[PDB]
RNA sequence: GUACGGCCGCAAGGUUAAAACUCAAAUGAAUUGACGGGGGCCCGCACAAGCGGUGGAGCAUGUGGUUUAAUUCGAUGCAAC
RNA sequence: CGUCGUAGUCCGGAUUGGAGUCUGCAACUCGACUCCAUGAAGUCGGAAUCGCUAGUAAUCGUGGAUCAGAAUGCCACGGUG
RNA sequence: GGGUGAUUAGCUCAGCUGGGAGAGCACCUCCCUACAAGGAGGGGGUCGGCGGUUCGAUCCCGUCAUCACCCACCA
RNA sequence: CGCGGGGUGGAGCAGCCUGGUAGCUCGUCGGGCUCAUAACCCGAAGGUCGUCGGUUCAAAUCCGGCCCCCGCAACCA
RNA sequence: CCAUAGGUUAAUGAGGCGAACCGGGGGAACUGAAACAUCUAAGUACCCCGAGGAAAAGAAAUCAACCGAGAUUCCCCCAG
RNA sequence: UUUUGUAUAAUGGGUCAGCGACUUAUAUUCUGUAGCAAGGUUAACCGAAUAGGGGAGCCGAAGGGAAACCGAGUCUUAACU
RNA sequence: AGGACCGAACCGACUAAUGUUGAAAAAUUAGCGGAUGACUUGUGGCUGGGGGUGAAAGGCCAAUCAAACCGGGAGAUAGCUGGUUCUCCCCGAAAGCUAUUUAGGUAGCGCCUCGUGAAUUCAUCUCCGGGGGUAGAGCACUGUUUCGGCAAGGGGGUCAUCCCGACUUACCAACCCGAUGCAAACUGCGAAUACCGGAGAAUGUUAUCACGGGAGACACACGGCGGGUGCUAACGUCCGUC
RNA sequence: UGUAACGGGGCUAAACCAUGCACCGAAGCUGCGGCAGCGACGCUUAUGCGUUGUUGGGUAGGGGAGCGUUCUGUAAGCCUG
RNA sequence: GUUUAUUAAAAACACAGCACUGUGCAAACACGAAAGUGGACGUAUACGGUGUGACGCCUGCCCGGUGCCGGAAGGUUAAUUGAUGGGGUUAGCGCAAGCGAAGCUCUUGAUCGAAGCCCCGGUAAACGGCGGCCGUAACUAUAACGGUCCUAAGGUAGCGA
RNA sequence: UGAACUCGCUGUGAAGAUGCAGUGUACCCGCGGCAAGACGGAAAGACCCCGUGAACCUUUACUAUAGCUUGACACUGAACAUUGAGCCUUGAUGUGUAGGAUAGGUGGGAGGCUUUGAAGUGUGGACGCCAGUCUGCAUGGAGCCGACCUUGAAAUACCACCCUUUAAUGUUUGAUGUUCUAACGUUGACCCGUAAUCCGGGUUGCGGACAGUGUCUGGUGGGUAGUUUGACUGGGGCGGUCUCCUCCUAAAGAGUAACGGAGGAGCACGAAGGUUGGCUAAUCCUGGUCGGACAUCAGGAGGUUAGUGCAAUGGCAUAAGCCAGCUUGACUGCGAGCGUGACGGCGCGAGCAGGUGCGAAAGCAGGUCAUAGUGAUCCGGUGGUUCUGAAUGGAAGGGCCAUCGCUCAACGGAUAAAAGGUACUCCGGGGAUAACAGGCUGAUACCGCCCAAGAGUUCAUAUCGACGGCGGUGUUUGGCACCUCGAUGUCGGCUCAUCACAUCCUGGGGCUGAAGUAGGUCCCAAGGGUAUGGCUGUUCGCCAUUUAAAGUGGUACGCGAGCUG
RNA sequence: GCCUGGCGGCCGUAGCGCGGUGGUCCCACCUGACCCCAUGCCGAACUCAGAAGUGAAACGCCGUAGCGCCGAUGGUAGUGUGGGGUCUCCCCAUGCGAGAGUAGGGAACUGCCAGGC
């Protein structure tokens, strides 16, 4: 809700980012979560945002 | 040196100019103090600047204020506590 | 000489009871001196301002007056300067 | 008549969580000095009428009395 | 009609919105400068923050009631 | 100065009028979009000019698709 | 005629007479009906102008999937289901 | 002499009367306003529509003007007011539930019917049963409230900050308890009826289902009962049910 | 406006009431004369009849018939000076 | 003097007078597709315009807004030009999809560059506008004076229901 | 000019009846006069509302443009300076600074060069911070240098090489400023047309590279055009309302009304999510130094009373409330399937394929106790992609799959997107919608009674009267919409009626707080009679005064085919 | 037959209070712990090695009704369906109908299994 956007990238070859709107407004710590993908199957670690 | 009309003037104003009401002055010449917020001569540490301060704490002793049945009068900076 | 600090202190002992000591109708209240105990304040201090020129300022003891019985106030004395 | 306020000392007005009356001026007395002015002490209270409550109404409720103000035909 | 503000030791307003929290310039009394009051510099005392509650760990502010005020204003059968 | 503007004359053409279509210039509103401004209505209605039996178009700087067709135009399809 | 509603003063009617409104195209589709039937049809053209000639075109018997692609199946999908 | 006063010609309208199917789509009378002037008048010309002309009125521009007069676009446009013409039979509605750029426009669903097919179709009543939560009832619980009991808290009054603060009061008043209660938004609880399903007894000039053609319908009136609503007024308004 | 608030006349039980019996009163109940239409049972037909039941107020709408008239044909006909 | 021909006859409009201002002449200005006219056969005691209204008293403040007059440093900023980056093609590289120079070529839009705009003084006989609350003087009262909030100014003079 | 044979009244009444009900009354008809009625006659009615009406008018509604104006460009040239940017030809910049020492910087560093040349003191020209450089005579005639020591970021044979600022010569360019002139002008003259009131050509004078104009472009732009201002508002309006969400109204079957009742939502939390095992409030009492004041750890009472991200509601330990360990299931494709609405739309889920997490395991896990936290279509861009890509090889383009973005919130998006004036008003609807006479109603007003604390000497009721109760008239003013806007004309002025009686006067009785006189009051009675001025439109009201008395209500608040304005 | 435990079926007539009784099988307390497991400290909690001591407490058994709980019968509120009466209420005919209270009940029921005496 009126949060910024900014998408994760994998660590690896990935099709998808994972869009995260996390807020930043008291932690400014990283989110690092896994999450599925429907193209290897093994599942993806994303990183870097907000 | 003034209300309302004349007379002049663009106007102001000039010109003509008092009374009612009412009070101890109004006015010209000189003089003793006081005194600068004048300018000069003198002075006090006033100035210059030195060594020491009060107010806070504790204690003691006076003066005022206020209340109540008493909680006294005078001093009025220096020239009173 | 011994001893001690930036600590409201070794200190101070201001305050509060209990004992007494003195003088005196009488010290409860308003007096002084003492002891076992307890125990607080003071580490410059308001706007702002005070005072004299050397034995002067600054500072510590001694004495007297008043007085049955107490001053730190009153009048004097000398040391350090 | 209605509405909004005021209604405390003669003339004008502050109060107080209901404990109890007050100042200026006047009518007086003393202090400061002959007075102004000032300080202090007094003289006089329907705190408007009548009900409700209370042991008590400046701080409450109703109903009135009076004053300043407002209401209103024509639209 | 309908709308928008103000109420803060005694006076008149900042403060509020942004939460870690009660004020300024005057006023009153008492000082400092003085012979003295002002001008001026200091010291001191006192807030139902209109006021009853709500809400919260927590305010005057959040917020409903009960009152007091102003500004725009009555510009429609 | 020769010339030429200006002036004179002759020969021929143009002018003006006409029904509709047509070529160039100028060109709406209402209507539909269930509003309304792009779009539509519509280059239509109407006005100016010119011209022909028609105007226009024309004998590939055409397409087409590596395979081919072979000036233009009008009608039916392509295709709602 | 008009509204929930009309004795209604609610609009219309002087009277006769004459007039006074669904006509008409195309494209499409259902319904009815009829020929023909897995078939049914020609447009423009021009003609023995209702016949006949003219198969370019049109609809129907195949669908599924952006599309490539597959087909009584297909797409979705890890997948029979 | 005269942007003076009188006043006929001429020009112009302050009042009263006449006239507006009047003689007339501006003329008439009786007292008049002006009358060498910024005068008035005969005659012709020049100025044209979103433009003229105006000591400037949406005045004047030939009876006409917030764009005149004539023609064309034009048979403008009108969710609106309206105009539509002999004899007859069968079956027979709706005004509820929704949406809209939506309010007398339009639309989904709903009942009626024509076609064809199926059907003891379909409903009344009984037996069996489910959601119930109204009518009513209750008061632990949620809110709320009358009268009392015990007793904090707050205002008022006094002393304090030592006892982990008491004392008091012609105010206000909580937590809890006794007596008594009210309730849509409380529940210790809880119908008649209604509805719909399961099954069955009884029955019919057909009750209905499904697919394909046409639809039609929401502006509603009056009044109880159940309730809001207004004033438990209205020939007043919203909604169930008849 | 004029009685006007028994509908009028008129009221004394012609008002009111208990119980009972009779009476008037429509397209309802009972009948007579008709038009169209229909279920059951039984017989019969390229469709009716009997025995026995039984329906017909209707707007919106849906469905299905009848009469008249213009014109052309029917019409070189038929009717007729 | 002028007027809404038929509901207004006037205080309106006009007008003597006035301020402010534009205009140096091929004037400013007006007509208007643009010439040629009109201004004017005038030339700064000439011509244009606005409003107020002859004659006598005279005629204040606010430049915040908006416009006009004037100013140019600093910043925003168009046409124009086409830096750098993506693509195609071409030389290049390799066993390949694909990668990969100039020039050609499409694209992106670096830099260039003015006025207005962001600016600042003057101007209100330029349009337009020009305040509340409270205290305070020998009963009551009022407030010349002051306190305070506040603005671009707080509306002067005169006149005043 | 429906027909008519058309009487008055009371009631009914689509609520103002000749025609219905009840009832009363009346010879018929010309003719001259008078005039209530036909909601009389003339008018597609003024005012109000409504209409996805109409024009004209305005501009902090929306959008654009002629014009004016900025710059770019050209028609449009010459020269120089002023300053650059661009630029030729020949030469030149160089020291900062310490000791010797003028080292420009920089890469290289024992090999390398001159005979048209240096040497040395003499003259002389030039650059010069005087260290030296450089041509060239007097003049002769191939050398000469460096290493180690040494300064300094850094050497000094020798070579590649870069730049400063500028004169003169050559010069591109946009401006500034003069000058020149062929462009251009003449708004001068002259010559001729013309012994022409147009202006054509020519020659001259004087200006002068501009005016003017078209393409690009910034600005401004009502002069000019086109358009809207949503829906509801128990007539119109100010305020409110428009999407989602709980409890209740809402009818013991369901959606649900009225500007109905108590409130909220446009977000929050990567943790407040998943999961294993546990845990159990709150509040109050007791007691414990530094302790104003709630402070600790333990005991007791006690509990669907604590808490739940936020609102209202329902639930609560099988905890959905909080505590420790570990974690991504805030998963991708689907799904026994099941709900709700007319539709778009929107809620739940066993299970399985792939992978994951907690757990010993059963089992649970694709977010949160739960109901709200919403925004399609179309489109500007973007990664993946041979799916496709108009001659085909590429790309660009079209699609798919990932994706960013509206307060379109008037929420189901008429459009990213729009406000005002009209008494010049016009046109069509509407009484289906307002005030107005009537009706309904009687809240309101006016008025009667019941009750009667108190007033009034005593004393309720002579004359008054509280707190309240029960009614009356239609009689003021409110409420309705039932008749009108398809004409039923308003205020004051005035000639003129008539009915009712809550009676002003007389006529008659009773009481008194009535001795007499004179007033106050009550019920009983309707016959006549019931006044004049100032200001003002006045009704009215205030002011000024009469009369035996100068009363009140009803009649479309009687009285414009009655007059006045 | 009775007892003690469990799986339960059932969970307001097994509940609240009041008075007795039991260690045998069982259980609870309880013995011990740096051993398995454990305290965010504590063997409290939960374990693990168990019987020395009891029946304190908890637990089971049993009595006792003032009550929660169970509760007739009748009536009342309420009412479907017809109708009466100047009528948002009253009255009736016919068909249904609580909650609360009263009489009274009541200190749990029951199937399977192991062990005890």
């Amino acid at each position: 809700g009126i949060r910024e956007k900014i998408k994760l990238v994998s660590s690896a070859g990935t099709g998808h980012f994972y869009t995260t709107t996390k807020n930043k407004r008291t932690k400014p710590e990283k989110l690092e979560l896994k999450k599925f993908d429907p193209v290897v199957r093994q599942h993806v670690i994303y990183k870097e945002a907000k």
